[PDB]
């Protein structure tokens, strides 16, 4: 393609609100345009790349006959009342209603579409097992929409469903998809690590999700480096053994405590250290007001939490809400309300609590007397240097980006929208399902997260939009004009050619090279009467001056020796 | 692929409700299955078959310098207001409120989002020509959904939208259109013809439609036979030379009609040729009611209406709307009414028309006297016979379905929108367009409506979803699945094979082979053992026995001599 045709909207400035170094190049580079919150168009250069990583997933899906469909946006809200999501979620689930007043969501996700595709069709085991995927756009109305393609209210997803006779068919296919979403990762420029994730309040299925590791990434993973042990921090158990920090049980004391409001504060105003002050906070758990205590160098793990209970239906309880309950928090109140503790508590006696009472905190506090716990737990995040669940070793962090989920989802849409096929013996069982996605968008700003540098975006040679970047420095001369013309027609049949054929200054040309970030440029400027060109690498910025007989094979060996 | 791990619900029996042949066929082979009226889900064969043909798009569009983009389907109402579009459309444009109340549009068409995505970008005529286009789902809210994907709710379009400094620069992008989309419709096996079409109501720029010439469509083409002449029969014009069939002015007379309701029934009943009653209808337009005459014999066009009176804001008057302003209505009535009549309506005197009294018409009505015609104009759709407007010869008749159509946009949306560029000169001018577009899974079935038979699809080599079916007619035979096995692993290297591995009676496998349509099958059957298969071809039904040494080269020489 000649770039004087191709709409690549380069910016001088880059704003304020741009955090994600992806998301500032993105912008930069032209490659993306904001319409509102959230809502992204996939200008020329980036519908390139998203190609180029399509193309990839779907051979990566063929080759374990994972088969391709395209499933509809606009789904009938009765649908989503058999399997009971359409009443369980709320804003986030996009909803309109056609011009016979019927009600309807935008696909987030197409668990009940998938379903009654092969319901009655799907109808024997000798028909199993049967992988179905599609790469579409989805909706979610995000809370906080953010880091332009990371989280989108709008984007690509390539999700898969598979249908199974048993759980051995299941973890077979599981198995496979782990398999082919590593091979894609590695592909697409993407250093991804599988880390084990939550299965949910109720559930207890095995998923993993895949991380890309980056700094930007908004999950911690936990892993070892004696076992292969990695688990998302959320999900990362804490084994307590005991180890008692004990003294003379002292007498319950209210002391006044003037503008101290954190658990540091606190520790700093006391002269003790932040470990020895016990946190105390209120969460509402289907319907019912708890309390739950944490030392103050840890802290509170929801999503542990919610797994404890069994429920997903927890919150923290407002401003209001605790008002009409009971400053700082803390659990001696005369109050029936249960109180829960995380297990590392217990290696403290003469607590440093809240005393439900502004400008005040309470000492001396110890459980038995003053308080009584209810049960322990785990209830808090891992620290970096604690001993991991499985006895391997210490805990380190590193953060990622979550590029994809595979997930043994089993009976659950089946059951609920009478999806069954007929056994081996005869009887009807419902279909065992397993689902399966990557995040499209999101793993194409994640490859530019992970291959940029301080002049633009350095794209992988499998996901480039173009692989040659051709440039004359001034088109006016015509032997620069006409030898950048002829290398152009050269070089466009093996590979894919942006050829900068503006009158534009060089200056701005090799600036937009950088931004655009093809992984070799060739460049025709005052050289051209003698057959010479400069090649130059994207990479490395190494130059070298090359005759025009030699640079198809220059060429060629520098391209395949890319990474 | 092997069949086993296909999707593939094929069909015994299809329901009444589906009328179009492509529809039919498209549920019959198990390509498509309705979620709801309007909104489909592409299985597994009929997404390879979008895959090709999108592939051939991307083709054609880069041969012209069209440059792929992808836009969204959620789309901020402010956008629409900014065009008018959101307050001039209804029920047909898909609306709904985030969870901040805040409005938007599912997109049913792009051209204010590609407006805003160039405006302030595209700056200068330096930057000029360029073309975009995306392959999207749109969203309308079809009033009648009907043959399948002939019409949804949601579908498959490519929209292209072009830029230009001048008319000059625009005729050029169009006239590439033009030929790009001629060979992509050849090249996906459609029989199409570009047709003049109405530019709208107020507009006359020029457009031209794309017609898939099939039984089924709802177009009718008016062409010549020895000229190029070619319109839709809403624009074609009829050309008016008298020719009057005149007799002595007679008295008005009412006549009592009992039970005649239509034109014909009038004159079956006065023993009078049907072409010397007039018809009379009462329209709304822009608020005010007018009348239109028309001969018996011909039918009132309401595209011409609207381009005469240059408003879409044209509709018949309702029941209830009729009465407050007057059974079968005429000219002949005491009030301040707007009376229009067809050219033809002057070879006529002594008028039979209604009475605007049920069981009654009047008999010799004659203009000047008994009423007034305000204008005369062409009013309704050319007959088969009439010569045409430019003069060639005689009108001839060909039904076609709307695969795609070209316009000539030129600055309604860059002038509502703000979208300028410096000129020569250095003055600010708006952005003169262009857009154009092709229906994809229209198209997909108009493929279908024209390449099939008795007994299924009948796939043109460019978009089959597989290019050979391999059928085991008993794969429990050792030397039949041995022998299958070992010609797939041949020839799903050079070709797509759809391996047809089950364990199914033989009868159910080539039933659903001639659905499926793929153009050649090769049989491994009773034969094996002597390394000898039978081929036979989809489109002539014949059928060779070929031994395995040979069956490379007859099989590629076979498949390189399809159409
Ligand atoms: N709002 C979004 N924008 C872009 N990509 C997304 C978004 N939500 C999910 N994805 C991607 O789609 C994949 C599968 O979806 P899913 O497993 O439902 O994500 P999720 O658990 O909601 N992730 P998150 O919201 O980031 O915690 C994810 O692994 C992401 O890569
Ligand atoms: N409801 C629909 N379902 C499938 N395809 C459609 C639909 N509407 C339009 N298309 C296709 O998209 C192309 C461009 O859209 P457009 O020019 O807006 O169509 P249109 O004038 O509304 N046609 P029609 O509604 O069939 O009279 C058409 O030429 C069709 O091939
Ligand atoms: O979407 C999932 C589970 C899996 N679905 C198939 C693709 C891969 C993915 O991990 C989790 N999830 C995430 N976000 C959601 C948001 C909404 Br709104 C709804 Cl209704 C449902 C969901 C929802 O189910
Ligand atoms: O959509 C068009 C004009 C052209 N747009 C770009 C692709 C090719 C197409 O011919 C005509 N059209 C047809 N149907 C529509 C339905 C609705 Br609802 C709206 Cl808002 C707008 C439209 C509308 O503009
Ligand atoms: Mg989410
Ligand atoms: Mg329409």
């Amino acid at each position: 393609m000649k770039q004087s045709k191709v709409f690549i909207p380069t910016m001088r400035d880059v704003p304020s609100e741009a955090e994600a170094q992806s998301h500032r190049l993105l912008l930069k580079s032209g490659l993306i345009k904001q319409s509102t919150s959230g809502i992204y168009s996939y200008l020329p250069l980036a519908t390139r790349v998203l190609n180029n990583i399509t193309a990839i997933v779907r051979q990566e899906m063929e080759r374990i006959d994972s088969v391709e469909i395209l499933m509809p946006a606009l789904q009938q809200a009765e649908l989503w009342e058999e399997s009971g999501r359409w009443g369980a979620y709320g804003p986030e689930l996009m909803r309109l209603q056609d011009r016979h007043g019927r009600q309807f969501a935008l696909g987030p996700t197409h668990e009940e579409l998938v379903t009654s595709i092969v319901r009655n069709e799907l109808k024997s085991y000798k028909q199993l097992p049967m992988t179905l995927f599609q790469i579409q756009s989805k909706f979610r109305d995000e809370k906080r929409p953010r880091f332009g393609l990371l989280r989108g209210r709008e984007f690509i997803m390539k999700d898969a469903y598979s249908f199974h006779a048993d759980e051995a068919s299941l973890d077979q296919t599981y198995q496979d998809m782990y398999q082919a979403y590593s091979r894609i990762f590695e592909r697409v420029g993407i250093n991804a690590r599988p880390v084990v994730a939550d299965s949910g309040a109720i559930g207890g299925s095995h998923t993993h999700e895949f991380m890309a590791l980056s700094a930007i990434g908004e999950d911690t993973i936990v892993y070892s480096k004696e076992s292969d042990y990695t688990a998302n921090i959320e999900k990362a158990e804490v084994v307590y053994e005991p180890n008692h920090k004990h003294s003379t049980v002292q007498p319950l004391e209210k002391i006044e405590t003037p503008n101290v409001k954190t658990a540091q504060e606190l520790a700093d105003f006391l002269g003790r250290p932040v470990d020895e002050i016990a946190k105390t906070m209120i969460f509402k758990v289907d319907g019912e007001y708890i309390m739950v205590l944490v030392r103050g160098h840890h802290e509170i793990n929801d999503i542990k939490l919610k797994s404890y209970f069994g429920t997903d239906n927890i919150e923290l309880a407002t401003q209001d809400e605790i008002v009409n309950l009971v400053g700082s928090l803390g659990p001696v109140i005369d109050k029936e309300i249960k109180i829960y503790a995380d297990n590392f508590v217990q290696d403290l006696n003469n607590l440093v609590v809240g005393a439900n009472e502004d400008g005040y905190h309470l000492i001396n506090v110890n459980v038995g007397r003053d308080f009584n716990v209810d049960e322990y737990g785990d209830f808090r995040f891992i620290l970096e240097g604690e001993k991991l669940s499985d006895g391997s070793g210490v805990a380190h962090f590193a953060e990622g980006i979550e590029v994809g989920q595979v997930f043994k989802l089993g009976t659950k849409y089946s059951e609920s929208m009478n999806a069954t096929f007929l056994d081996n013996q005869g009887k009807a069982q419902p279909l065992i399902m397993g689902c399966y996605g990557i995040g499209i968008s999101r793993t194409l700003s994640a490859i530019v997260e992970q291959n940029h540098d301080d002049n633009g975006i350095v794209w992988p040679k499998s996901v480039t939009p173009f692989d040659l970047h051709l440039i004359s420095i001034n088109p006016k001369k015509d032997d620069q004009r006409e030898l950048a013309d002829a290398l152009y027609a050269e070089f466009n049949t093996k590979f894919d050619v942006l050829y900068d054929d503006r009158q534009e200054r060089a200056g701005v040309k090799f600036n937009d090279a950088d931004l655009i970030g093809l992984p070799l440029r060739i460049v025709v400027g005052k050289r051209a009467s003698e057959g010479i060109v400069e090649v130059k690498e994207r990479l490395t910025g190494d130059s070298e001056e090359v005759h025009i007989d030699d640079l198809m094979t220059v060429i060629t060996n520098k391209y395949d020796n890319l990474k």
